[PDB]
RNA sequence: AAUACGUUCCCGGGCCUUGUACACACCGCCCGUCACACCAUGGGAGUGGGUUGCAAAAGAAGUAGGUAGCUUAACCUUCGG
């Protein structure tokens, strides 16, 4: 516990930005593409986060080709190379699991400016 | 030797006439089922395409309308905007 907590925070990123669920985050991710390594974006709505420390994770949903993809991030993996919100959300849930059911104009999220 | 009134009836034939879908001409012509082969077609549980009405759903780019957020060399500035 003091063992485990101690081996955690020594793991933990220490600039994680803030950003909360209904945002449009980008997140920049290290993958090895062939025999290159670089990075990829990967951008749209954090639906959910998981709150954890070291096991913090977030899961964010875009539309590719008419389809929704969902991605779960592990916050402190080393894969992940950086965070940004592009655009903060207001919304009143923590988890907006209710998004998959809408599309396009219905699952559109209104801008918290303040 | 017998017998013949007579021509209604049988058979062959002649002339006039009539009907005919016959003309290798009534031993003519021709009809439908049935059997076999071929052709095209209708119906047919269905199978696969084209086009289309109605009722809704969808909403890329563009253009126009609105505009709190962000941003801005030329004009105004009392230099803060
Ligand atoms: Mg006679
Ligand atoms: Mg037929």
């Amino acid at each position: 516990s003091n063992i485990i907590k101690q081996l955690e925070q020594e793991q933990m990123k220490q600039d994680v930005p803030s950003f909360r669920p209904g945002d449009t985050v980008e997140v920049k991710v290290w993958v090895v593409e062939g025999s290159k390594k670089r990075l990829q974006a990967f951008e749209g709505v954090v639906i959910a986060i998981r709150n954890r420390g070291l096991h913090s994770a977030f899961t964010v949903r875009k539309i590719s080709n008419g389809e929704g993809v969902e991605r779960v991030f592990q916050t402190h993996s080393p894969v992940v190379d950086s965070i940004s919100v592009k655009r903060r959300g207001a919304v009143r849930k923590a988890k907006l699991y209710y998004l998959r059911e809408r599309t396009g104009k219905a699952a559109r999220i209104k801008e918290r400016l303040n």
